[PDB]
């Protein structure tokens, strides 16, 4: 069901949270080799999550589930904000700009925290 598809996408999202928090610890510790690997892992996780969210949104559209479509449109917009900040984080890592990396990291956390009440609303709407 689209609802089990959303649970699967939610689990992929929680996996990125776990890896993100491990990566933050590695960044603080100056373990740059670990950070590089975690950032590759996060890029794959976000790419997979984005694709699952699109399939869920398209399915809700095909189902005429207008409330779910509204919430998913808002959610995928916020998701792209996270993605842009993530990509900027990766560039800051490549550039050796630890100040920007710190800034982007905090921002990604607040964008992710803010978007959680909406994430729970979608689960109920689908
Ligand atoms: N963006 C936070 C403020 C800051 C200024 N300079 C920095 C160098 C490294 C770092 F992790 C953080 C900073």
């Amino acid at each position: 069901s689209v609802k089990s598809e959303y649970a699967e996408a939610a689990a992929v999202g929680q996996e990125a949270v776990a890896v993100f928090n491990t990566m933050k610890a590695a960044f603080q510790n100056g373990d740059k080799e670990a950070v590089a690997q975690y950032l590759a892992r996060l890029a794959s996780l976000y790419t997979r999550h984005e694709e699952l969210l699109n399939r869920i949104l398209e399915k809700a559209r095909r189902e005429g589930n207008k409330e779910a479509v509204t919430l998913m449109n808002e959610f995928t917009a916020t998701f792209q904000t996270g993605k842009s900040i993530f990509n900027a984080m990766v560039a800051a890592f490549k550039n050796g700009d630890d100040d920007s990396f710190e800034s982007y990291l905090q921002a990604l956390e607040k964008v992710t925290a803010k978007g959680e009440t909406l994430a729970d609303q979608i689960a109920k709407a689908l």
